[PDB]
Protein backbone atom coordinates (compact mmCIF):
# COMPACT_ATOMS: atom_id res chain seq x y z
CA UNK A 1 0.00 0.00 0.00
CA UNK A 2 2.38 2.95 -1.52
CA UNK A 3 0.17 5.32 -2.59
CA UNK A 4 -2.49 6.63 0.72
CA UNK A 5 -4.44 8.62 -1.56
CA UNK A 6 -3.98 12.04 -4.02
CA UNK A 7 -6.03 15.04 -4.30
CA UNK A 8 -6.39 17.81 -7.01
CA UNK A 9 -8.03 21.47 -6.83
CA UNK A 10 -8.62 24.09 -9.13
CA UNK A 11 -9.25 27.61 -7.80
CA UNK A 12 -10.60 30.86 -9.75
CA UNK A 13 -8.05 33.19 -8.81
CA UNK A 14 -11.12 36.22 -8.98
CA UNK A 15 -12.95 34.33 -6.20
CA UNK A 16 -9.81 34.50 -4.13
CA UNK A 17 -9.24 38.11 -4.78
CA UNK A 18 -12.86 38.76 -3.73
CA UNK A 19 -11.94 37.06 -0.71
CA UNK A 20 -9.53 39.19 0.06
CA UNK A 21 -11.31 42.23 0.35
CA UNK A 22 -10.01 38.19 7.67
CA UNK A 23 -9.88 36.09 4.81
CA UNK A 24 -6.29 35.70 5.12
CA UNK A 25 -5.95 35.02 8.63
CA UNK A 26 -8.03 31.64 8.17
CA UNK A 27 -6.50 30.30 5.01
CA UNK A 28 -2.69 30.92 5.91
CA UNK A 29 -0.78 30.45 9.09
CA UNK A 30 1.52 32.94 10.66
CA UNK A 31 4.55 31.95 8.70
CA UNK A 32 2.86 32.21 5.35
CA UNK A 33 1.67 35.51 6.13
CA UNK A 34 4.63 36.82 6.69
CA UNK A 35 5.76 35.28 3.62
CA UNK A 36 2.66 37.34 2.11
CA UNK A 37 3.05 41.20 3.55
CA UNK A 38 6.08 41.16 1.06
CA UNK A 39 3.97 40.45 -1.97
CA UNK A 40 1.62 42.44 -3.82
CA UNK A 41 -1.29 42.73 -6.32
CA UNK A 42 -1.46 39.92 -8.43
CA UNK A 43 1.59 37.73 -6.86
CA UNK A 44 -0.50 38.30 -3.41
CA UNK A 45 -3.81 36.59 -4.73
CA UNK A 46 -1.88 33.93 -6.46
CA UNK A 47 0.21 32.88 -3.43
CA UNK A 48 -3.15 32.64 -1.40
CA UNK A 49 -4.93 31.19 -4.29
CA UNK A 50 -2.07 28.66 -4.44
CA UNK A 51 -1.67 27.94 -0.49
CA UNK A 52 -5.51 27.48 -0.33
CA UNK A 53 -5.42 25.01 -3.13
CA UNK A 54 -2.83 22.60 -2.03
CA UNK A 55 -3.98 22.72 1.17
CA UNK A 56 -7.98 21.37 0.26
CA UNK A 57 -5.96 19.09 -2.43
CA UNK A 58 -4.11 17.60 0.73
CA UNK A 59 -7.10 17.40 2.60
CA UNK A 60 -8.86 15.31 -0.41
CA UNK A 61 -5.01 13.22 -0.24
CA UNK A 62 -6.54 12.26 3.07
CA UNK A 63 -9.74 11.48 1.94
CA UNK A 64 -11.20 13.85 4.55
CA UNK A 65 -11.16 17.24 3.21
CA UNK A 66 -10.90 20.45 5.48
CA UNK A 67 -12.69 19.32 8.48
CA UNK A 68 -12.24 18.43 12.06
CA UNK A 69 -9.17 16.07 11.20
CA UNK A 70 -7.33 18.92 8.63
CA UNK A 71 -7.68 22.73 8.55
CA UNK A 72 -6.17 25.23 6.76
CA UNK A 73 -3.72 26.43 9.61
CA UNK A 74 -2.77 22.56 10.50
CA UNK A 75 -1.09 23.24 7.11
CA UNK A 76 2.02 25.20 5.94
CA UNK A 77 3.20 25.25 2.43
CA UNK A 78 6.72 26.68 2.23
CA UNK A 79 8.67 27.25 -0.86
CA UNK A 80 12.79 25.91 -0.77
CA UNK A 81 15.61 27.67 -1.64
CA UNK A 82 14.54 26.71 -5.45
CA UNK A 83 10.99 28.22 -4.90
CA UNK A 84 10.05 24.38 -4.44
CA UNK A 85 6.53 24.16 -2.33
CA UNK A 86 6.87 22.41 0.53
CA UNK A 87 4.18 20.88 2.84
CA UNK A 88 4.57 20.62 6.26
CA UNK A 89 1.66 19.39 8.88
CA UNK A 90 1.92 16.18 11.50
CA UNK A 91 1.56 12.93 9.65
CA UNK A 92 3.25 9.68 9.02
CA UNK A 93 3.40 9.69 5.26
CA UNK A 94 5.70 11.65 2.67
CA UNK A 95 3.67 14.49 1.22
CA UNK A 96 4.60 15.39 -2.24
CA UNK A 97 2.95 18.32 -3.66
CA UNK A 98 3.01 20.96 -6.66
CA UNK A 99 1.54 24.17 -7.57
CA UNK A 100 0.47 26.23 -10.63
CA UNK A 101 -0.98 29.62 -11.75
CA UNK A 102 -2.07 31.63 -14.97
CA UNK A 103 -3.65 34.67 -15.03
CA UNK A 104 -6.56 33.46 -13.76
CA UNK A 105 -6.30 30.13 -12.29
CA UNK A 106 -4.49 28.20 -10.32
CA UNK A 107 -4.13 24.12 -9.48
CA UNK A 108 -2.47 22.08 -7.40
CA UNK A 109 -1.87 18.32 -6.78
CA UNK A 110 -0.74 16.21 -3.66
CA UNK A 111 0.43 12.09 -4.31
CA UNK A 112 0.69 10.68 0.23
CA UNK A 113 3.10 8.18 0.19
CA UNK A 114 3.50 5.67 2.95
CA UNK A 115 6.67 5.75 5.22
CA UNK B 1 9.35 -2.76 -12.19
CA UNK B 2 6.79 0.34 -11.75
CA UNK B 3 4.73 0.51 -9.06
CA UNK B 4 2.94 3.09 -10.81
CA UNK B 5 1.21 1.63 -14.02
CA UNK B 6 0.13 4.97 -15.61
CA UNK B 7 -1.44 8.69 -14.49
CA UNK B 8 -3.90 10.46 -16.21
CA UNK B 9 -5.18 14.05 -15.91
CA UNK B 10 -8.00 15.57 -17.84
CA UNK B 11 -9.62 19.10 -18.16
CA UNK B 12 -13.27 20.06 -19.25
CA UNK B 13 -15.16 23.21 -19.80
CA UNK B 14 -18.33 22.79 -17.71
CA UNK B 15 -19.79 24.80 -20.55
CA UNK B 16 -19.17 22.18 -23.40
CA UNK B 17 -20.57 19.46 -20.89
CA UNK B 18 -24.04 21.87 -20.41
CA UNK B 19 -24.53 22.04 -24.20
CA UNK B 20 -24.30 18.12 -24.90
CA UNK B 21 -26.58 18.11 -21.76
CA UNK B 22 -28.87 20.12 -23.98
CA UNK B 23 -29.56 10.69 -24.50
CA UNK B 24 -25.92 12.37 -23.67
CA UNK B 25 -26.08 10.77 -20.00
CA UNK B 26 -27.05 7.42 -20.74
CA UNK B 27 -23.91 7.28 -22.59
CA UNK B 28 -21.42 8.79 -20.06
CA UNK B 29 -23.23 7.56 -16.64
CA UNK B 30 -24.05 4.07 -15.95
CA UNK B 31 -27.17 3.31 -13.86
CA UNK B 32 -26.67 4.24 -10.21
CA UNK B 33 -24.56 7.02 -10.83
CA UNK B 34 -27.89 8.33 -13.35
CA UNK B 35 -30.01 7.44 -10.12
CA UNK B 36 -27.62 9.89 -8.46
CA UNK B 37 -27.42 12.34 -10.90
CA UNK B 38 -31.57 12.62 -10.77
CA UNK B 39 -31.04 14.53 -7.39
CA UNK B 40 -29.43 17.02 -8.80
CA UNK B 41 -29.75 20.03 -10.49
CA UNK B 42 -28.36 23.22 -11.91
CA UNK B 43 -24.88 23.80 -11.98
CA UNK B 44 -24.91 20.79 -9.70
CA UNK B 45 -26.11 18.38 -12.35
CA UNK B 46 -23.11 20.06 -15.00
CA UNK B 47 -20.60 19.96 -12.74
CA UNK B 48 -20.98 16.53 -11.51
CA UNK B 49 -21.37 15.16 -15.10
CA UNK B 50 -18.29 16.64 -16.00
CA UNK B 51 -16.36 15.41 -12.93
CA UNK B 52 -17.37 11.83 -13.75
CA UNK B 53 -16.08 12.54 -17.27
CA UNK B 54 -13.11 13.81 -16.88
CA UNK B 55 -12.34 10.88 -13.95
CA UNK B 56 -13.46 8.40 -16.42
CA UNK B 57 -11.25 9.99 -19.34
CA UNK B 58 -8.47 10.88 -16.88
CA UNK B 59 -8.88 7.37 -15.83
CA UNK B 60 -8.47 5.88 -19.71
CA UNK B 61 -5.29 7.58 -19.77
CA UNK B 62 -3.47 6.18 -17.22
CA UNK B 63 -4.26 2.90 -18.70
CA UNK B 64 -2.86 4.18 -21.99
CA UNK B 65 -5.82 3.42 -24.50
CA UNK B 66 -7.91 6.61 -23.75
CA UNK B 67 -11.64 5.47 -24.17
CA UNK B 68 -11.97 2.62 -26.60
CA UNK B 69 -12.42 -0.23 -27.31
CA UNK B 70 -10.43 -1.87 -24.01
CA UNK B 71 -12.01 0.56 -21.72
CA UNK B 72 -15.40 3.03 -22.38
CA UNK B 73 -17.79 5.14 -19.84
CA UNK B 74 -19.94 2.70 -19.11
CA UNK B 75 -17.22 0.37 -17.91
CA UNK B 76 -16.41 2.72 -14.89
CA UNK B 77 -18.55 3.88 -11.83
CA UNK B 78 -17.63 6.76 -9.84
CA UNK B 79 -19.31 6.42 -6.26
CA UNK B 80 -18.35 9.51 -3.24
CA UNK B 81 -17.51 7.31 -0.10
CA UNK B 82 -19.56 8.58 3.42
CA UNK B 83 -17.19 11.23 3.31
CA UNK B 84 -17.48 12.66 -0.57
CA UNK B 85 -14.20 11.08 -2.00
CA UNK B 86 -14.98 9.44 -5.42
CA UNK B 87 -14.16 6.52 -5.63
CA UNK B 88 -13.48 4.72 -8.86
CA UNK B 89 -14.71 1.12 -9.30
CA UNK B 90 -13.82 -0.60 -12.54
CA UNK B 91 -12.91 -4.19 -13.26
CA UNK B 92 -8.70 -4.14 -13.05
CA UNK B 93 -6.21 -5.39 -11.60
CA UNK B 94 -4.57 -2.42 -10.53
CA UNK B 95 -5.58 0.37 -7.14
CA UNK B 96 -7.29 3.21 -8.57
CA UNK B 97 -6.35 6.46 -7.38
CA UNK B 98 -8.58 9.46 -8.42
CA UNK B 99 -9.31 13.31 -7.57
CA UNK B 100 -12.05 15.89 -8.84
CA UNK B 101 -12.40 19.23 -8.79
CA UNK B 102 -14.77 21.29 -10.14
CA UNK B 103 -14.59 25.30 -10.03
CA UNK B 104 -17.64 27.54 -12.06
CA UNK B 105 -16.23 26.65 -15.41
CA UNK B 106 -13.67 24.05 -15.36
CA UNK B 107 -13.92 20.73 -13.50
CA UNK B 108 -10.24 18.69 -13.72
CA UNK B 109 -9.43 15.12 -12.74
CA UNK B 110 -6.46 12.72 -12.19
CA UNK B 111 -5.65 9.30 -11.46
CA UNK B 112 -2.23 7.47 -10.39
CA UNK B 113 -3.12 3.57 -11.27
CA UNK B 114 -0.64 1.42 -8.91
CA UNK B 115 0.50 -1.97 -9.36
CA UNK B 116 -0.95 -4.39 -6.72
CA UNK B 117 2.28 -6.38 -7.20
CA UNK C 1 11.46 6.69 -1.33
CA UNK C 2 8.77 5.27 -3.99
CA UNK C 3 8.00 8.65 -6.24
CA UNK C 4 11.03 11.50 -6.14
CA UNK C 5 8.88 14.47 -6.96
CA UNK C 6 5.58 15.42 -8.47
CA UNK C 7 4.97 18.37 -10.82
CA UNK C 8 1.80 20.16 -12.75
CA UNK C 9 1.52 22.79 -14.58
CA UNK C 10 -1.60 24.92 -16.59
CA UNK C 11 -1.37 27.25 -19.62
CA UNK C 12 -3.58 29.44 -20.92
CA UNK C 13 -3.37 28.86 -24.63
CA UNK C 14 -4.02 32.31 -25.79
CA UNK C 15 -0.42 33.16 -24.31
CA UNK C 16 1.19 30.26 -25.87
CA UNK C 17 -0.56 31.07 -29.23
CA UNK C 18 0.86 35.18 -29.08
CA UNK C 19 4.46 33.70 -28.00
CA UNK C 20 4.09 31.84 -31.61
CA UNK C 21 2.69 34.89 -33.52
CA UNK C 22 12.13 31.37 -32.64
CA UNK C 23 9.71 30.67 -29.91
CA UNK C 24 9.29 27.04 -30.99
CA UNK C 25 12.87 26.31 -31.74
CA UNK C 26 13.29 27.63 -28.28
CA UNK C 27 10.70 24.90 -26.72
CA UNK C 28 10.53 22.26 -29.17
CA UNK C 29 13.36 19.54 -30.29
CA UNK C 30 14.50 18.48 -33.56
CA UNK C 31 11.51 15.16 -33.74
CA UNK C 32 8.76 17.30 -32.09
CA UNK C 33 9.27 20.21 -34.42
CA UNK C 34 8.74 18.17 -37.34
CA UNK C 35 5.48 16.64 -35.69
CA UNK C 36 4.06 20.11 -35.28
CA UNK C 37 5.14 21.13 -38.89
CA UNK C 38 2.16 18.64 -39.95
CA UNK C 39 -0.04 20.94 -37.42
CA UNK C 40 -2.29 24.27 -37.99
CA UNK C 41 -4.58 26.72 -36.04
CA UNK C 42 -5.59 25.74 -32.59
CA UNK C 43 -3.80 22.46 -32.82
CA UNK C 44 -0.57 23.38 -33.32
CA UNK C 45 -1.40 25.88 -29.94
CA UNK C 46 -2.37 23.55 -28.07
CA UNK C 47 0.43 20.63 -29.22
CA UNK C 48 3.20 22.79 -28.79
CA UNK C 49 1.14 24.11 -25.40
CA UNK C 50 0.72 20.57 -23.86
CA UNK C 51 4.84 20.31 -24.27
CA UNK C 52 5.87 23.84 -22.69
CA UNK C 53 3.18 22.69 -19.53
CA UNK C 54 5.31 18.88 -20.09
CA UNK C 55 8.62 19.95 -19.62
CA UNK C 56 7.63 22.60 -17.14
CA UNK C 57 5.53 20.15 -15.26
CA UNK C 58 8.76 17.80 -15.54
CA UNK C 59 11.12 20.37 -14.40
CA UNK C 60 8.72 20.82 -10.94
CA UNK C 61 9.05 17.28 -10.18
CA UNK C 62 12.84 17.12 -10.38
CA UNK C 63 12.48 20.29 -8.24
CA UNK C 64 14.53 22.84 -10.30
CA UNK C 65 12.16 24.19 -12.48
CA UNK C 66 13.36 25.06 -15.99
CA UNK C 67 17.74 26.35 -15.81
CA UNK C 68 20.47 25.05 -15.80
CA UNK C 69 19.94 21.31 -14.48
CA UNK C 70 16.71 20.74 -17.20
CA UNK C 71 15.59 22.91 -20.04
CA UNK C 72 13.22 22.81 -22.94
CA UNK C 73 15.64 21.04 -25.06
CA UNK C 74 17.14 18.42 -22.66
CA UNK C 75 13.47 17.10 -23.05
CA UNK C 76 11.27 15.45 -26.00
CA UNK C 77 7.79 14.36 -25.57
CA UNK C 78 6.29 11.54 -28.13
CA UNK C 79 3.17 10.15 -28.46
CA UNK C 80 3.05 6.38 -28.51
CA UNK C 81 0.85 4.29 -31.66
CA UNK C 82 -2.35 4.85 -28.97
CA UNK C 83 -1.55 8.80 -28.67
CA UNK C 84 0.20 8.50 -25.18
CA UNK C 85 2.70 10.88 -24.24
CA UNK C 86 5.98 9.56 -23.24
CA UNK C 87 8.89 11.68 -22.12
CA UNK C 88 12.18 11.83 -22.86
CA UNK C 89 14.89 12.72 -20.98
CA UNK C 90 18.22 11.98 -19.46
CA UNK C 91 17.88 10.19 -16.03
CA UNK C 92 18.01 7.63 -13.36
CA UNK C 93 13.99 7.57 -12.91
CA UNK C 94 11.08 6.19 -14.70
CA UNK C 95 8.85 9.75 -15.68
CA UNK C 96 5.06 9.53 -15.73
CA UNK C 97 3.35 11.64 -17.63
CA UNK C 98 -0.39 13.10 -18.89
CA UNK C 99 -1.82 16.17 -20.98
CA UNK C 100 -5.14 17.27 -21.43
CA UNK C 101 -6.37 21.09 -23.34
CA UNK C 102 -9.52 22.34 -23.66
CA UNK C 103 -10.78 24.88 -25.68
CA UNK C 104 -8.73 27.69 -23.79
CA UNK C 105 -6.35 26.07 -21.48
CA UNK C 106 -3.50 23.00 -21.07
CA UNK C 107 -2.43 20.85 -18.33
CA UNK C 108 -0.01 18.47 -17.76
CA UNK C 109 1.38 16.83 -14.72
CA UNK C 110 4.41 14.40 -14.25
CA UNK C 111 5.25 12.16 -11.13
CA UNK C 112 8.94 10.53 -11.08
CA UNK C 113 8.96 7.00 -9.72
CA UNK C 114 12.52 5.97 -8.30
CA UNK C 115 14.02 2.30 -10.31
CA UNK C 116 14.82 1.28 -6.69
N1 LIG D 1 10.52 34.70 -23.79
C1 LIG D 1 9.91 33.94 -22.83
N2 LIG D 1 9.70 32.62 -23.03
C2 LIG D 1 9.09 31.84 -22.12
N3 LIG D 1 8.67 32.31 -20.95
C3 LIG D 1 8.81 33.60 -20.60
C4 LIG D 1 9.45 34.52 -21.54
N4 LIG D 1 9.47 35.73 -20.93
C5 LIG D 1 8.88 35.59 -19.71
N5 LIG D 1 8.49 34.32 -19.52
C6 LIG D 1 7.82 33.76 -18.34
O1 LIG D 1 6.46 34.18 -18.20
C7 LIG D 1 6.20 34.64 -16.87
C8 LIG D 1 5.92 36.14 -16.92
O2 LIG D 1 6.48 36.88 -15.83
P1 LIG D 1 6.98 38.42 -16.00
O3 LIG D 1 5.92 39.29 -15.31
O4 LIG D 1 8.31 38.46 -15.27
O5 LIG D 1 7.02 38.60 -17.51
C9 LIG D 1 7.41 34.18 -16.06
O6 LIG D 1 7.27 32.82 -15.64
P2 LIG D 1 6.40 32.34 -14.39
O7 LIG D 1 4.98 32.72 -14.77
O8 LIG D 1 6.66 30.84 -14.27
O9 LIG D 1 6.95 33.14 -13.23
C10 LIG D 1 8.53 34.21 -17.07
O10 LIG D 1 9.55 33.27 -16.75
N1 LIG E 1 -4.03 6.61 -25.45
C1 LIG E 1 -3.66 7.64 -24.65
N2 LIG E 1 -3.27 7.46 -23.37
C2 LIG E 1 -2.88 8.49 -22.60
N3 LIG E 1 -2.88 9.77 -23.01
C3 LIG E 1 -3.27 10.09 -24.25
C4 LIG E 1 -3.70 9.01 -25.17
N4 LIG E 1 -4.01 9.58 -26.34
C5 LIG E 1 -3.82 10.92 -26.18
N5 LIG E 1 -3.36 11.21 -24.94
C6 LIG E 1 -3.04 12.56 -24.45
O1 LIG E 1 -4.24 13.32 -24.34
C7 LIG E 1 -3.91 14.64 -24.72
C8 LIG E 1 -5.17 15.43 -25.02
O2 LIG E 1 -6.09 15.20 -23.97
P1 LIG E 1 -7.56 15.78 -24.10
O3 LIG E 1 -8.20 15.06 -25.25
O4 LIG E 1 -8.09 15.54 -22.68
O5 LIG E 1 -7.27 17.22 -24.48
C9 LIG E 1 -3.00 14.45 -25.91
O6 LIG E 1 -2.31 15.65 -26.25
P2 LIG E 1 -1.31 15.68 -27.52
O7 LIG E 1 -2.08 14.96 -28.58
O8 LIG E 1 -1.15 17.16 -27.75
O9 LIG E 1 -0.09 14.93 -27.01
C10 LIG E 1 -2.14 13.28 -25.44
O10 LIG E 1 -0.90 13.71 -24.86
N1 LIG F 1 -13.70 13.87 1.75
C1 LIG F 1 -13.24 13.97 0.47
N2 LIG F 1 -12.04 13.48 0.08
C2 LIG F 1 -11.58 13.57 -1.19
N3 LIG F 1 -12.27 14.16 -2.18
C3 LIG F 1 -13.47 14.70 -1.92
C4 LIG F 1 -14.05 14.63 -0.57
N4 LIG F 1 -15.26 15.22 -0.60
C5 LIG F 1 -15.45 15.63 -1.88
N5 LIG F 1 -14.39 15.32 -2.66
C6 LIG F 1 -14.25 15.58 -4.10
O1 LIG F 1 -14.13 16.97 -4.33
C7 LIG F 1 -14.89 17.24 -5.51
C8 LIG F 1 -15.16 18.71 -5.63
O2 LIG F 1 -13.92 19.38 -5.45
P1 LIG F 1 -14.00 20.96 -5.29
O3 LIG F 1 -14.87 21.26 -4.11
O4 LIG F 1 -12.53 21.37 -5.26
O5 LIG F 1 -14.75 21.42 -6.53
C9 LIG F 1 -16.13 16.38 -5.38
O6 LIG F 1 -16.82 16.28 -6.62
P2 LIG F 1 -18.22 15.47 -6.79
O7 LIG F 1 -19.03 15.92 -5.64
O8 LIG F 1 -18.73 15.98 -8.13
O9 LIG F 1 -17.79 14.02 -6.78
C10 LIG F 1 -15.52 15.09 -4.80
O10 LIG F 1 -15.19 14.11 -5.78
N1 LIG G 1 -15.93 31.95 4.12
C1 LIG G 1 -15.58 30.94 3.29
N2 LIG G 1 -14.28 30.61 3.12
C2 LIG G 1 -13.91 29.60 2.31
N3 LIG G 1 -14.79 28.87 1.62
C3 LIG G 1 -16.11 29.11 1.68
C4 LIG G 1 -16.60 30.18 2.54
N4 LIG G 1 -17.94 30.18 2.43
C5 LIG G 1 -18.30 29.20 1.57
N5 LIG G 1 -17.19 28.56 1.12
C6 LIG G 1 -17.11 27.43 0.18
O1 LIG G 1 -17.31 27.86 -1.16
C7 LIG G 1 -18.26 27.01 -1.79
C8 LIG G 1 -19.51 27.89 -1.82
O2 LIG G 1 -20.73 27.24 -2.17
P1 LIG G 1 -22.14 27.82 -1.60
O3 LIG G 1 -21.76 29.14 -0.93
O4 LIG G 1 -23.02 28.01 -2.83
O5 LIG G 1 -22.61 26.73 -0.67
C9 LIG G 1 -18.32 25.75 -0.91
O6 LIG G 1 -17.22 24.84 -1.17
P2 LIG G 1 -17.10 23.73 -2.36
O7 LIG G 1 -17.09 24.47 -3.66
O8 LIG G 1 -15.77 23.07 -2.08
O9 LIG G 1 -18.32 22.85 -2.20
C10 LIG G 1 -18.17 26.38 0.45
O10 LIG G 1 -17.73 25.48 1.47
N1 LIG H 1 12.20 24.67 -8.28
C1 LIG H 1 10.89 24.31 -8.21
N2 LIG H 1 10.47 23.03 -8.23
C2 LIG H 1 9.17 22.71 -8.15
N3 LIG H 1 8.18 23.62 -8.06
C3 LIG H 1 8.46 24.94 -8.08
C4 LIG H 1 9.87 25.37 -8.16
N4 LIG H 1 9.90 26.71 -8.13
C5 LIG H 1 8.61 27.11 -8.04
N5 LIG H 1 7.75 26.06 -8.02
C6 LIG H 1 6.29 26.15 -7.90
O1 LIG H 1 5.74 26.72 -9.08
C7 LIG H 1 4.64 27.54 -8.72
C8 LIG H 1 4.28 28.47 -9.87
O2 LIG H 1 3.99 27.68 -11.00
P1 LIG H 1 3.87 28.39 -12.42
O3 LIG H 1 5.19 29.06 -12.68
O4 LIG H 1 3.52 27.28 -13.42
O5 LIG H 1 2.72 29.34 -12.12
C9 LIG H 1 5.13 28.23 -7.47
O6 LIG H 1 4.06 28.76 -6.69
P2 LIG H 1 4.38 29.79 -5.47
O7 LIG H 1 5.57 30.60 -5.89
O8 LIG H 1 3.12 30.61 -5.42
O9 LIG H 1 4.66 28.88 -4.29
C10 LIG H 1 5.92 27.12 -6.77
O10 LIG H 1 5.16 26.49 -5.73
N1 LIG I 1 -20.89 12.78 -29.04
C1 LIG I 1 -19.72 12.98 -28.38
N2 LIG I 1 -19.55 12.64 -27.08
C2 LIG I 1 -18.39 12.87 -26.44
N3 LIG I 1 -17.32 13.43 -27.03
C3 LIG I 1 -17.35 13.80 -28.33
C4 LIG I 1 -18.58 13.60 -29.09
N4 LIG I 1 -18.35 14.06 -30.34
C5 LIG I 1 -17.07 14.51 -30.38
N5 LIG I 1 -16.48 14.35 -29.18
C6 LIG I 1 -15.10 14.75 -28.87
O1 LIG I 1 -14.97 16.17 -29.05
C7 LIG I 1 -13.62 16.49 -29.40
C8 LIG I 1 -13.56 17.45 -30.58
O2 LIG I 1 -14.43 17.05 -31.65
P1 LIG I 1 -13.93 17.06 -33.20
O3 LIG I 1 -12.45 16.70 -33.22
O4 LIG I 1 -14.80 15.97 -33.79
O5 LIG I 1 -14.21 18.48 -33.66
C9 LIG I 1 -12.91 15.15 -29.63
O6 LIG I 1 -12.19 14.73 -28.47
P2 LIG I 1 -10.74 15.28 -28.06
O7 LIG I 1 -10.89 16.73 -27.68
O8 LIG I 1 -10.34 14.42 -26.87
O9 LIG I 1 -9.93 15.01 -29.30
C10 LIG I 1 -14.06 14.19 -29.84
O10 LIG I 1 -13.66 12.85 -29.55
CL1 LIG J 1 -13.02 28.49 -7.61
CL1 LIG K 1 0.94 29.65 -4.04
CL1 LIG L 1 -12.45 20.68 1.38
CL1 LIG M 1 -10.24 9.58 -24.54
CL1 LIG N 1 -0.40 30.75 -18.82
CL1 LIG O 1 9.96 26.64 -14.68
MG1 LIG P 1 -11.78 23.33 -4.52
MG1 LIG Q 1 2.12 31.36 -12.42
MG1 LIG R 1 -10.06 15.59 -22.21
MG1 LIG S 1 -15.47 21.16 -2.30
MG1 LIG T 1 -16.37 22.43 -7.08
MG1 LIG U 1 3.54 27.32 -15.40
MG1 LIG V 1 7.20 29.44 -12.48
MG1 LIG W 1 -8.65 13.42 -26.46
MG1 LIG X 1 -7.76 18.60 -25.94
Amino acid sequence: AMIVGIGIDIIELNRIEKMLDKFMERILTENERNVAKGLKGSRLTEFVAGRFAAKEAYSKAVGTGIGKEVSFLDIEVRNDDRGKPILITSTEHIVHLSISHSKEFAVAQVVLESS
